[PDB]
């Protein structure tokens, strides 16, 4: 079917109708009688209380609570599928499979299905012509034949499509010259804007889930039964235990910081390396936008920069509360 070529991404507010190939994300599945039990023991979400029409962003942690990756989970066949960054799928699956020697599950990558995104102006009306039913806030996953559609509210309405090559080709042919075409960087920009954490390889194993605000995004149950890393995830909820959070910065820079890179914070006439970048994109309207993990008590008027840059970044209020 083939990835779409990149064009410079746009902020959600000004984003035209856009169809994207999500090549930098990747799919995996679990099937078998023990699918729910097995996943319940390895992720932060309560998968026993996930309906067929729901999807959520969970964490898969090691025994110390550090996330191999977050993952967007939904029911698929008699088990689950999930989407995470391609750069971490291989090690994530190795670590997930460590406990499955005798369990009634089969865990595998899925590179047969195609991941697409639809976003921007009138995305819903454009798609309503191409599928009988679309997902919505009231029914967040819809399935039609080979296709699974996931609804997102943030930062503006958009849809993630999990489908076969034939349907991907149909959609592309039907929307060509109406939807702009872009690649993963546009979906990435939207996740940065929404404050939804992205974990690439450099950041695998580095963060407890709450350092990336996952508790505020519905990704952690504190009442479910035991799972790998649970004790440490629970400890991070104590008053004052976790000192990090995920932030949204915007401004200008001469280069994008890489995942795992630090930024610099201004203080007096000095600059101090601070934080860990998760993702960054340069937008059409000129700004660099950056998702970063740093201390949860940064002053709102803090001034940042990409290391040694002539220009600066500032905090854009996160669109959801951490209270
Ligand atoms: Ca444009
Ligand atoms: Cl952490």
């Amino acid at each position: 079917f083939t990835p779409f070529p990149p064009r410079q991404p746009t902020a959600s507010a000004r984003l035209p109708l856009t169809l994207m190939t999500l090549d930098d994300w990747a799919l995996a599945t679990i099937t078998g009688a023990d699918s729910e039990k097995y996943m319940q023991g390895q992720v932060t979400a309560d998968v026993s209380q996930m309906a067929e029409d729901q999807h959520l962003l969970a964490a898969h942690c090691d025994a110390k609570g550090k996330m191999w990756s977050n993952l967007r989970l939904f029911r698929d066949g008699d088990g689950f599928a999930w989407i995470e960054r391609r750069s971490v799928r291989e090690p994530q699956l190795t670590e997930l499979k460590k406990y499955a020697v005798f369990s009634k599950v089969t865990i595998a990558p899925d590179d047969e299905r195609v991941l697409l995104g639809v976003a921007g102006f009138q995305a819903r009306a454009a798609l309503a012509n191409l599928f009988s039913e679309l997902p919505s806030k009231e029914k967040q996953v819809v399935k039609e034949g080979a296709t699974t559609l996931l609804w997102f509210e943030h930062p503006a309405e958009r849809f993630l499509i999990v489908t076969d090559e034939a349907t991907a080709n149909m959609l592309t042919d039907k929307l060509r010259g109406e939807a702009e075409l872009n690649n993963s960087q546009q979906w990435l920009a939207l996740n940065i804007e929404a404050g939804f954490p992205v974990i690439d390889a450099a950041n695998s194993g580095q963060f407890i889930p709450q350092a990336t605000n996952l508790q505020a995004l519905g990704g952690i149950s504190f009442k479910k039964g035991c799972y790998t890393g649970q004790e440490m995830v629970a400890r991070a909820k104590f008053r004052g235990a976790n000192k990090r959070a995920l932030w949204l910065l915007a401004g200008s820079a001469s280069r994008l910081p890489e995942a795992g890179e630090d930024l610099e914070l201004k203080m007096g006439e000095n600059w101090r390396r601070t934080g860990t970048v998760l993702a960054a994109v340069k937008l059409e309207d000129g700004q660099v936008v950056v998702q970063v993990v740093m201390n949860n008590d940064m002053e709102p008027d803090s001034i940042f920069r990409v290391r040694d840059d002539a220009n600066t970044l500032h905090i854009e209020p996160l669109p959801y509360s951490l209270e």
